[PDB]
Order: structure tokens, then C-alpha cells, then sequence
């Protein structure tokens, strides 16, 4: 299609490897570019950890209000919110919000611990039918994004389907789904990524990710005004370990997708 030729040209111009999956929930049509290739998830994995905790809260009704101590030893490389609460507590809801809306890496590690390790995050993916997602490491090493390394990867197709199920489907309870949507809509890190390629009038909930090898990711649910929502995953990684981030590639991919709907 025209869209796949334009995405291929964008990729060629960028020097890296681009993966895109779009689901249009109007007709359940999909647009895929490198849709079944593995990409390092980096912080887009935080969505799965937060959603796993939300699933636990369907049975443990008070779980999100549980205080969790933030100790100095818990801090890792990027902790914008947890830093503000060292030697204090944050609830699991506050940790989930921090992980999602500020990409806080300490918060992610606390979510992983609550789930019993990375295997507990992966288990949740399997339980909702995602056989592709794998979380192997904690923060910050899950962002190494080494070419060929299957650790901490998923595919665009799988992540788009999972994000659809978590936000627009019923993999979570009604209260939990609404909370996840609220959290994604309040993301603060996405302005230069998918959102920048879309009409300003559309409502977006997203989670970005970034890592080594210039890995630059964003996953989004998109609510256009007067039109069924869309799920869009954009993954991008580069051949040089120290490559700079390329959020503009994600914005451009979103813009190409948005032409034609």
C-alpha cells in the first residue's frame, strides 16, 4: 500500500529499523510494518507492569492504596518522582502513575517486585493471551537494546493487540481499565513522539520508551473526535550503541498513518 511504501521510505531516510502496528477498531483492520519483528520495549514495558498490578487489585480491592517504602538503595538512573519520596512511601497507585506518566524507573522496579519479579510481569502477558511479550530484567538493564538480543522485547503486532485489550477491551475490570486509560492520557513524556504527528484535536494516551542503540518507542491509544479509536505502536532502533533518540521518526510515522483514515 501507499502507507507501507511511505513507511519504508521513512525508515530508509532514518538509517534505523522501524516497526509499526496500527489497529483501527472501526473495522479491526491492521496496518503492519515489520509487525512480527522483535524490538526492545524499553519503558513501553511499564504499561504491562502497571496493568498486572491493576489486575491484582480486582481481587485485592485496596491494593492500590498500599504504601511502599522508597529507600535510597531503591533509586536507579531516572527517578523523577521516586526521588521526591525517598525515606517516605508511595502507594501502588502513585508508583503506577509515576511509572507511566513520568517513566520513573524506580517505580517500575517496585511494580516488578510486587509481581514477584519479571516472570510475574511476563505471566500476566501470557494470561491475557500475549505469547510474545517477554520481560527478563529490571530497570535499568532492560534498556540495553542490544541488536538480536531477545530479552525484554516484543513485536509491534503483539503489543498493539495487547494494548487494545488492556484499554479498549476487557482484559481488566471496568474500574481498572478506566484507570489505565486515565493514566495513559495524562502521560507527560509523549509530546514529541506519536502525538506530534497527529491532529491536535485528537485525544491520545501513550507510553514512550527510550534506550540504548538510539531506541525510541511510543505506544498509543488514539481517540479521534467522531471516529472509532485507533491503537498505534511505533518502535525504532538504530545500529550504533550511542545513537541519539529519534522521536521525530515516531511523529512522522504517526503522520503517515493518519493520512488515509
Amino acid at each position: 500500500s501507499a502507507v507501507q511504501q511511505k513507511l519504508a521510505a521513512l525508515e530508509k531516510s532514518s538509517g534505523g529499523r522501524l516497526g509499526v502496528a496500527l489497529i483501527d477498531t472501526a473495522d479491526n483492520t491492521q496496518v503492519l510494518y515489520r509487525g512480527d519483528e522483535r524490538f526492545p520495549m524499553c519503558s513501553t514495558s511499564k504499561v504491562m507492569a502497571a496493568a498486572a498490578v491493576l489486575k491484582q487489585s480486582e481481587t485485592q480491592k485496596q491494593l492500590l492504596n498500599q504504601p511502599v517504602e522508597i529507600k535510597p538503595a531503591d533509586l536507579v538512573n531516572y527517578n523523577p518522582i521516586a526521588e521526591k519520596h525517598v525515606n517516605g512511601t508511595m502507594t501502588l497507585a502513585e508508583l503506577s502513575a509515576a511509572a507511566l506518566q513520568y517513566s520513573d524507573n524506580t517505580a517500575m522496579n517496585k511494580l516488578i517486585a510486587q509481581l514477584g519479579g519479571p516472570g510475574g510481569v511476563t505471566a500476566f502477558a501470557r494470561a491475557i493471551g500475549d505469547e510474545t511479550f517477554r520481560l527478563d530484567r529490571t530497570e535499568p538493564t532492560l534498556n540495553t537494546a542490544i541488536p538480536g538480543d531477545p530479552r525484554d522485547t516484543t513485536t509491534p503486532r503483539a503489543m498493539a493487540q495487547t494494548l487494545r485489550q488492556l484499554t479498549l477491551g476487557h482484559a481488566l475490570g471496568e474500574t481498572q481499565r478506566a484507570q489505565l486509560v486515565t493514566w495513559l492520557k495524562g502521560n507527560t513524556t509523549g509530546a514529541a513522539s506519536i502525538r506530534a504527528g497527529l491532529p491536535t484535536s485528537w485525544t491520545v494516551g501513550d507510553k514512550t520508551g527510550s534506550g540504548d542503540y538510539g531506541t525510541t518507542n511510543d505506544i498509543a491509544v488514539i481517540w479521534p473526535q467522531g471516529r472509532a479509536p485507533l491503537v498505534l505502536v511505533t518502535y525504532f532502533t538504530q545500529p550504533q550503541q550511542n545513537a541519539e533518540s529519534r522521536r521525530d521518526v515516531l511523529a512522522s510515522a504517526a503522520r503517515i498513518i493518519a493520512e488515509g483514515l
